[PDB]
């Protein structure tokens, strides 16, 4: 489908350097919602500043995991069911770590922000809309983790 192609094609560029692009995503995320910072608790320690997170190997590893889940959604765009059980569990895991379902809308905004800045002129409003649909679909699946 044309919309599925809009997603695939846009993802191609940022998929080539996932850590660099995911770093933009998480920098934007903390700027928008600073209270997400303390939810990373590697070695039982809290990051004081957002820039502290960027020196942490485990935090950077987590960026790679996020970008790989998104890549999975892109491979399955139009095939989004295939991932429902995995997303529900991933959702439950985040509830357990203390992320509120609401904070995932901020994640969506950060993903769209990162795509916009990476695509520039290529970020057509059809692509913003398509990604909004895809992300909306990911979030619904995700949400089931919170039991509603
Ligand atoms: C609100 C933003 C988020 C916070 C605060 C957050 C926090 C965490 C924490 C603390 C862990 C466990 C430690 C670790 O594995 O490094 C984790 C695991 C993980 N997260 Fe995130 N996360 C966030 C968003 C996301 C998003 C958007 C994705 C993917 C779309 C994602 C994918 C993962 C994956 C794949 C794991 C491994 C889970 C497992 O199998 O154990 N997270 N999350």
């Amino acid at each position: 489908r044309p919309e599925s192609e809009l997603i695939r094609q846009s993802w191609r560029v940022v998929s080539r350097s996932p850590l660099e692009h995911g770093t933009v995503l998480f920098a934007r995320l903390f700027a928008l919602e600073p209270s997400l910072l303390p939810l990373f608790q590697y070695n039982g320690r809290q990051f004081s500043s957002p820039e502290d997170s960027l020196s942490s190997p485990e935090f950077l590893d987590h960026i790679r995991k996020v970008m790989l889940v998104i890549d999975a959604a892109v491979t399955n765009v139009e095939d989004l069911s295939s991932l429902e059980e995995y997303l529900t569990s991933l959702g439950r895991k985040h509830r357990a770590v203390g992320v509120r379902l609401s904070s995932f809308s901020t994640v969506g905004e950060s993903l769209l922000y990162m795509l916009e800045k990476s695509l520039g002129p290529d970020f057509t409003p059809a692509t913003r809309t398509a990604w909004s649909r895809l992300y909306g679909a990911v979030v619904q699946a995700w949400s089931r983790g919170w039991d509603g």
